């Protein structure tokens, strides 16, 4: 066998025999997460059980998507690092185990705790999100669900993006962009307004918007645009950012929404310095640029990394791109039997994978040459 059965959340939790499951962490609608310890190395790890994978086609597409994207983004400081995967009962399996870097909690928990955060904490958190996002975007992937709950943090205040289950492709097209699939809708409070207003401009700007919402959430200690439904979400955004101009108005590619917004009473922009009077002015300037209502006016990830707010942290030589773009061909699969085969191939291929000039070079070459010059 080679595995142990633990009981967490009144279900079987079957792990690699090299580990002891120590503590339960969160449980979502897509899986349960626990902390474990490598009994030999003493190293800590998080073990995620993706649950009920073949209950709905949408759920196994989600699992396949998370599995492939976690593999593509392995090794980045600001993205949760996948270590190993396991399918304990491959004959009739309905779950997959992901072994990954162990973090302490998520950013939502830190904010919920009310513990004091400094401007330097905000800089650090925003900088780290942007570094991870630069990497993700460079592979032509949109994360689509950035929010404090999808940002893991440890005691050293290191931050890592997680949860790629809603991620979507992006392209220079037209044909390719419209073809990219989106099964789940992202979290309402952090979703860019051009989405609900049908800009048919699905760009990398949608993730920048969410980062702006996170910064605003840090600055006020509470979610900034907290709509109870989509209409209320739109009203709250408009009440802060104000009446949009005519060009932006015309970009609402939806008739009821366009006429709704057109008929509203004039609304003046509420300046962020009035909402956050104690904040760092550079924080508010970056915030204003990330929360541009119209994505065509919204700061890019690269420009944000260069913003004076982040100048202490910014080092272009330390902000890599992903070496290759990510390929979303797999999403056209609609047979759950084929999705099952694909998931097993991803796991076994990954399992074998993970089980597999400078001054010194100049002087080495010099030394070798001086050693056998003559004679």
């Amino acid at each position: 066998q080679g595995r142990k059965i633990f009981k967490v959340f009144n279900q079987d939790f079957i792990v690699d025999e090299r580990y002891t499951v120590t503590k339960e962490l969160g449980q979502g609608a897509y899986g349960i997460v626990c902390a474990a310890v490598n009994n030999q190395t003493s190293e800590g790890v998080a073990i995620k059980k993706v649950t009920n994978v073949f209950s709905k086609k949408i759920l196994a597409k989600r699992a396949l998507r998370e599995i492939k994207l976690l593999q593509h983004f392995r090794g980045h400081r600001n993205i949760t690092c996948l270590y190993d995967m396991d399918i304990p009962r491959p004959d009739n399996f309905n779950e997959t185990y992901l072994y990954e870097e162990l973090m302490e909690c998520d950013l939502a928990a830190i904010i919920r705790s009310g513990q004091p955060l400094t401007d330097a904490h905000f800089q650090s958190f925003i900088y780290q999100i942007l570094c991870g996002l630069k990497y993700i975007h460079s592979a032509n992937v949109l994360h689509r669900d950035l929010k404090p709950g999808n940002l893991l943090v440890n005691a050293d205040c290191e931050l890592k993006i997680c949860d790629f289950g809603l991620a979507r492709g992006f392209s220079v097209d037209p044909e390719e962009n419209a073809g990219y699939m989106t099964e789940y809708v992202a979290t309402r409070w952090y979703r860019a307004p051009e989405i609900m207003l049908s800009f048919q401009s699905y760009t990398k700007a949608i993730d920048v918007w969410s980062v702006g919402c996170i910064l605003a959430e840090l600055l006020g200690g509470r979610p900034f645009f907290k709509g109870r439904d989509y209409v209320d979400q739109l009203n709250q955004i408009l009440h802060i950012l104000g009446t949009p101009n005519e060009e932006t108005l015309s970009r609402i590619g939806s008739p009821r929404a366009q006429e709704y917004v057109r008929n509203l009473p004039f609304m003046a922009k509420k300046p962020f310095p009035t909402l956050f009077p104690n904040a760092n002015p550079d924080a508010l300037d970056l915030l204003d640029r990330m929360l541009a209502f119209d994505p065509s006016s919204r700061i890019s990830v690269e420009q944000a990394l260069e913003h004076p707010y982040l100048h202490i942290w910014h080092d272009a030589s330390d902000e890599p791109d992903c070496p290759t773009t990510f390929n979303f061909d797999f999403e056209v699969v609609e047979d759950v039997g084929e999705m099952r085969k694909m998931i097993l191939d991803e796991v076994y291929r990954f399992r074998q994978l993970v089980r597999t000039q400078e001054y010194v070079g100049q002087m080495n070459d010099l030394e070798a040459e001086l050693a056998g010059g003559l004679d």
